[PDB]
């Protein structure tokens, strides 16, 4: 298991999240479904050129999955995925220029919900959860899952869990009072207000 620090910045907009208050959580949503939309985007886009890129899953799509036992909240998406280097590189070890003075502005009274704009989005998933875990595949890397609780590190190490094809899978661990992400009129509810014309199907599974 490798343990890795997060950018000085990114550990700072992290915090930002976690201590802001902040009533509108439910944009955690829409944040990692445009995440989600923008991977299968990319899939799609290269395998219009190279139809072998779809050998590890045509489908595309994203489910949204509650479990009320684990409490928690996954959205699977049969993007392109991310290798390893992808996870570090775009995951926590380094902010994009401007970062800083996006920060300022955050602190000045611009809205949270502006970090899906300024390509920060993933880290709303702290405006719910007390952790997150990514597991994902890419065609050109083995599967592997990163996890952080925040706290200024996350690790990264190969997963043996269930394969994914391709993809990528983040689970919420739902903070205790964060519980009405687990229900269905809840989730529907958020997605018809949000990402009601995603550009692939959403599929809401029930428990
Ligand atoms: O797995 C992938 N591959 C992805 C490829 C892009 C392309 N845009 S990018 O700026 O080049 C970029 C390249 C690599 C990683 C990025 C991570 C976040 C934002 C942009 C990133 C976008 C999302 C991707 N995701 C993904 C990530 C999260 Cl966090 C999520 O919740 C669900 C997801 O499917």
């Amino acid at each position: 298991v490798e343990t890795f620090a997060f950018q000085a910045e990114i550990a700072q907009l992290m915090s930002l999240i976690i201590n802001t208050f902040y009533s509108n959580k439910e944009i955690f949503l829409r944040e990692l479904i445009s995440n989600s939309s923008d991977a299968l985007d990319k899939i799609r886009y290269e395998t219009l050129t190279d139809p072998s890129k779809l050998d590890s899953g045509k489908e595309l799509h994203i489910n949204l999955i509650p479990n009320k036992q684990d409490r928690t909240l996954t959205i699977v998406d049969t993007g392109i995925g991310m290798t390893k280097a992808d996870l570090i590189n775009n995951l926590g070890t380094i902010a994009k220029s401007g970062t800083k003075a996006f920060m300022e502005a955050l602190q000045a009274g611009a809205d949270i919900s502006m970090i899906g704009q300024f390509g920060v989005g993933f880290y709303s998933a702290y405006l719910v959860a007390e952790k997150v875990t990514v597991i994902t595949k890419h065609n050109d890397d083995e599967q592997y899952a990163w996890e952080s609780s925040a706290g200024g590190s996350f690790t990264v190490r190969t997963d043996t869990g269930e394969p994914m094809g391709r993809g990528t899978k983040v689970i919420l661990h739902l903070k205790e009072d964060q519980t009405e992400y687990l229900e269905e009129r809840r989730i529907k509810e958020i997605v018809k207000k949000h990402s009601q014309f995603i550009g692939y199907p959403i599929t809401l599974f029930v428990e």
